[PDB]
């Protein structure tokens, strides 16, 4: 039933003309200045990056030719009456030939050419931002008209004025008195007048360009420029610099409880700092930077989903950037970086689990849901068991409240079998009285009390080739029976079985449950599943129950309901006993007729 | 105090040269191949889109006059090739050279302006070069219509040059062959190519065949007349967009042209949301024309339970066609959609209150979230309109709303009273309600566990302050409002017995309570705990509050306690401690009830003599 028409029918029956690829220049300018960025404000990022590059070239140049004590800075000026945005740097500037070439030609980058001639380990090779040759045209996004004044440091080269409206043509004339470097004046479109507002410019500068290495001034005022902590030696960073940097980078008001300052060079250059907040659960995630400039507020491809609880920053200088500079290209190197980072963070958290198990215990209670989620969603067994190292549970051999890893269980496994038995229960009381538990008379059972603990072990399957397997695979003798047959008569629509058990002392009764899909079904029903009473015939209230049933057919009932309800609370199946209170008050009142 | 260097000093000297912008073609080609599109797979979308446009041009050419218009895909694993062929209008030599041999030239842009339909996808003039993301050799065979035009083979590397020759066996339309480079062999996999078609091109308006088999392309339901869509078509479309197996309980098919173009459909699943899926964070797809535009940002966070699709011609596309421009435009779209969805949900409650009750039970958590996290009062109140409660002024819910409470308001009153309790019975016989019954105000009864928090965050509704019954009871102490006891003095403890009892209680509960007082406001309850900010206290207890213990000297239990302090004094202290615990539990201020059990059993044994 196939329908295909693709057929090898074509033969070239002629000569062979040869052409070169062309570019429609007019249209290309329109694209860059329109359908490139997601946001207009981004022209500021571009112009400042260009200023930085210009200064950085000048700094490189004065390593050999120096040295002027000329100051290296970027100035921004707003004029809200003329509707202009102006940016000036005191960098290397441009002569006439470099204005025509660099500005007049789309995709032509002088910074790229400058980078390509550097010794591969000169400092400028890491700090230069531009290489596409298009960012300057982002000015036409917001400006009807653009004027560039430029003075190069040269053979007393004259100053020059470049001007364009962005519609295919530009003018260049000689000028004075242009200061060494480059001044760019944007005559803003009516719809872009907001970029002649001081407060708005300031918002853009701090958003993208807050860690630019040269001083930024706006209307003669120094902006609050921060240090890119991630670029520095981890032992030149104090704990209290990390605290301030974290709050800034995470938009937080607490302190990091964990800090991982990670640096390396393969598969990519990476300078990064991760934080775990102290507070139990823009800057809602880890930010991506390249050469100290924001690429994405919320980095998408560099970390796994389950690690989204980390705050902080990743900076790579050779990460392949998309032309918009707000996305990353598809790369085997980005993929490897995510793998590398996943292991690095896992490794870091293990180490912390040893240094301070108590602090790690606190960490796990708060953020353990993410490990659980990670184990479930990632369909690769090798890493499921890498995330699983971070999990904690209680045990059938260890005291209540005390945590163990799978490792501390897998170690204590006898040479006999190679499979791990868990019992996922709402709490300790119910675990210790599971019939399935008592099957394990002698084997140790992991007690998994946390939400989705059952789900992860299901999705886990195996750990260290060991298998995860749910472990769910006085008063005479007729006085009791009479009382029993009587208790079954009032709890008809509630419990199923009323046993009698010789293992009670202070408690008159207790509730047990067989299968715990239903126990974890009740709750969360409230916003009736097979419970079982067990009676202590030695207890006074039970002995007081047996008698009163015939001496009081209106008061006893209260004593029965109460004993039942008290047992349900004791089992952790009723933590909001609001419904019993008024009744209990009736019981106490009727009891206290003395 | 200022440091500036920007001064108006620059003056033009002499004349000026005029210049035309230029372009560096080879680096441009490279930018398109390596830096333009985030994902390599997208060349399938770009080539299919070009095929769709060519078929529209031909369809429009063949309307003045009297072949099956289709797009064929073929994968050769052995040869490492990806092939696409459309039966479209084709290209002549001058077309191949000017349109394909020129970056940013768009024949599809010039065809449009020569109509003075809206089905043409291509405007940038660059989509075709996406092939060089995945291919180190591209051949193009094209036959124009009619036009007494010969066939042509276009071929490139593509770096700088391309050849153009005459070919003989060219079918009407265009065939393109990609010799896949080696890190891109996945695109000679049928299963892989198919994933991309259905991802980006699943609504193109011509049949697409892959290796001889027709792909299940769909109608763009959202662009069509709401009345022409059956319930069953919505069932199927829902399953596709939400990737689900159940059906929608509600369907909102929304169009609008002012203030912005909008073509959308939204669904609420019949299945309850997974609480795991709710906690973790993973929505709605965004489209232009009929091609998927990568994004999901469009709805406020509280409306993430919705599934379906949004299309708006007012969202312009970035060059890569995966990002959308105008971020404030989006906030407006988001505001419009939020407002429209609230209206829809309100109409659903009116139309079918039983069905809405099920919806509110399953999804209400989202509305409470939306109210708590929004900062705008009017948005919080808009969402609050969706909330449902019961009332003291109506039998068993019988679900009412804040608006309906407002309309029953008196002249008159400047407050909306509520009481949060876990069910209807407990509210009705709450000691806090017995106290409010002495007033003639209506009380909302709220049963969900996060209702309190929600109303605390809401604060007011339609300029009316929300006050919990518990709070109001405390404020009344400082208003010197007067109330009569529900029983006469004959069956209450005398004044002297009251204070005598109180001074004993204060001694027996020293660091546990601030005040202990008599209250004339209870009937069936012996006591209650009061705390001005009761709601905030309850919320704070999630892992001492200056509580007041108020007693009812008419209650037999309290009166009995008075007797016990001089009869069995030890028993009186155990009783007292139990009443306090009882009042704490009933106030919802207890911590963990288990350490009280053994204590309560000790109390029962002593009383049962
Ligand atoms: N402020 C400036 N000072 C000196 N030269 C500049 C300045 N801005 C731009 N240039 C030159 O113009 C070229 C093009 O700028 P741009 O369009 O941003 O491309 P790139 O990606 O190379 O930065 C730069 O490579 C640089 O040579
Ligand atoms: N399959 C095709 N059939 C006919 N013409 C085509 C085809 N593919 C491309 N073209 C022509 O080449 C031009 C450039 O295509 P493309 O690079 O996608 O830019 P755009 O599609 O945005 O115009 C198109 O405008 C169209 O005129
Ligand atoms: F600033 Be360039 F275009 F990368
Ligand atoms: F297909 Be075009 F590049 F919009
Ligand atoms: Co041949
Ligand atoms: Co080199
Ligand atoms: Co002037
Ligand atoms: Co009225
Ligand atoms: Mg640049
Ligand atoms: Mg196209």
């Amino acid at each position: 039933t196939l329908h295909n028409i693709i057929t090898d029918t074509e033969n070239v029956q002629g000569s062979f003309s040869k052409h070169e690829f062309q570019a429609e220049t007019k249209k290309l300018l329109d694209i860059v200045a329109r359908s490139l960025y997601s946001e207009k404000e981004v022209f500021i990022r571009e112009l400042i990056s260009n200023g930085s590059d210009a200064l950085e070239k000048l700094r490189h140049r004065m390593i050999t030719a120096g040295g002027d004590t000329a100051p290296m800075e970027i100035h921004l000026q707003t004029d809200s009456v003329k509707g202009t945005f102006t940016i000036q740097d005191t960098g290397v500037g441009m002569n006439k030939e470099d204005l025509v070439s660099n500005l007049g030609t789309i995709a032509r980058s002088g910074s790229k050419a400058f980078l390509d001639a550097l010794q591969n380990q000169a400092e400028a090779s890491s700090s230069i931002i531009g290489q596409f040759g298009v960012g300057f045209y982002s000015a036409f996004m917001v400006a009807d008209k653009v004027e560039v004044y430029s003075q190069s440091a040269e053979a007393d080269a004259p100053g020059y004025k470049w001007s364009s409206d962005g519609s295919g043509v530009f003018e260049v004339a000689e000028a004075s008195g242009v200061r060494q470097g480059t001044k760019i004046v944007l005559h803003l479109k009516d719809d872009c007048k907001e970029f002649s507002s001081e407060d708005r410019v300031k918002e853009v500068v701090t958003k993208y360009s807050n860690f630019v290495s040269f001083p930024i001034f706006l209307n003669g005022r120094r902006l609050n420029t921060l240090q890119a902590l991630w670029m520095m030696e981890p032992k030149d960073i104090s704990e209290w610099q990390h605290e301030e940097f974290y709050r800034y980078v995470a938009q937080a008001y607490d302190k990091p409880r964990y800090t991982l300052h990670y640096r390396a060079d393969a598969p990519l250059n990476i300078r990064s700092i991760f934080y775990v907040p102290e507070m139990k659960p823009m800057g809602s995630s880890v930010a991506l930077y390249s050469r100290k400039i924001l690429i994405q507020t919320k980095a998408t491809d560099i970390l796994p989903k389950w690690l989204r609880f980390l705050r902080g920053v990743v900076d790579s200088e050779d990460i392949p950037l998309n032309l918009s500079r707000e996305l990353l290209q598809e790369s085997a190197l980005i993929r490897k970086l995510r793998d590398v980072l996943q292991q690095r963070v896992i490794r870091f958290l293990l180490d912390q689990s040893k240094k301070d198990p108590e602090k790690y215990a606190r960490f796990f209670e708060d953020y353990g849901l993410f490990m659980r989620e990670g184990i479930v969603t990632t369909g690769e067994q090798s890493v499921k068991e890498d995330i699983a190292k971070l999990l904690r549970f209680e045990s059938s051999a260890l005291p209540a409240g005390q945590q163990t890893s799978l490792m501390e269980y897998s170690s204590r496994m006898k040479a006999g079998t190679r499979n791990i038995y868990y019992l996922c229960a709402p709490n300790r009381h119910l675990a210790e009285h599971s019939p399935y538990f008592e099957a394990m008379k002698d084997m140790e059972v992991l007690f998994c009390f946390e939400q989705f603990d059952e789900l992860t072990l299901l999705h886990l399957r195996e750990f260290d080739r060991k298998k995860l397997i749910s472990a769910e695979t006085r008063l005479s003798s007729e006085q009791a029976e009479d009382l029993l047959a009587w208790m079954r008569n009032a709890l008809v629509q509630r419990v199923t079985n009323i046993k009698v058990t010789p293992r009670l002392d202070t408690h008159p009764a207790m509730i047990t449950v067989l299968e715990m899909g239903a126990a974890r079904h009740f709750l969360r029903t409230q916003q009736i599943l097979q419970p079982t009473l067990e009676i202590n015939t030695g207890h006074d209230l039970i002995k007081k129950l047996h008698a009163l049933k015939d001496s009081n057919p209106e008061l006893a009932q209260l004593l029965l309901e109460q004993i039942y309800d008290n047992a349900m609370i004791a089992a952790g199946l009723n933590e909001d006993p609001r419904p019993m209170i008024s009744r209990l008050n009736q019981l106490l009142t009727r009891a206290l007729e003395k």
